[PDB]
């Protein structure tokens, strides 16, 4: 229902789930702020709990691999649990661990990971919404 985009103020794009992938481990990405129908790839939304889904299969962000992708929420799984704290997208369970964004080092889309706070941009977004 209430929908948002997550930006980054690093490059000022969105998380986007690459090519609109449904499955599961598909990689969260920063790519053009899109508007309307097609937009549904970077639109996510809060559950009850606060915790970040995205609008196009309700799945969470997860941080368990080398770079975050979408994963079905676990309520007992630490690394899929993702709040909008401030201009930071941090860990339920650690506030101190928060997303960042990476720019590609061969021509690709910029991906996101998940380390400790540092205070730069790269660390930070704004949440805008639908
Ligand atoms: C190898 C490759 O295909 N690289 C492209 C990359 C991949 O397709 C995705 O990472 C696969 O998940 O997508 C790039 O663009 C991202 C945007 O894709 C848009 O959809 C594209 C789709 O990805 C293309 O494969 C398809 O041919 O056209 C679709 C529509 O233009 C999404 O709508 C958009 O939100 C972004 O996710 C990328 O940079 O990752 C382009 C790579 O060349």
């Amino acid at each position: 229902p209430k929908f948002f985009y997550i930006k980054s103020e690093l490059n000022g794009k969105v998380l986007d789930i690459g090519g609109q992938n449904p499955a599961p481990g598909s990689k969260i990405i920063t790519w053009d702020q899109k508007k309307g129908p097609t937009a549904v790839n970077q639109l996510w939304y809060t559950d009850q709990q606060g915790v970040i889904r995205s609008k196009l299969n309700d799945f969470a962000i997860d941080a368990s691999h080398e770079q975050i992708e979408t994963q079905p929420f676990d309520p007992n799984n630490p690394k899929r649990a993702w709040i909008v704290s401030g201009n930071t997208i941090a860990q339920l369970s650690d506030r101190d661990n928060v997303l960042g964004v990476i720019k590609s080092d061969k021509g690709a889309s910029a991906h996101i990971c998940a380390w400790k706070q540092h205070g730069g941009p790269n660390q930070k977004f704004i949440i805008e919404s639908e």
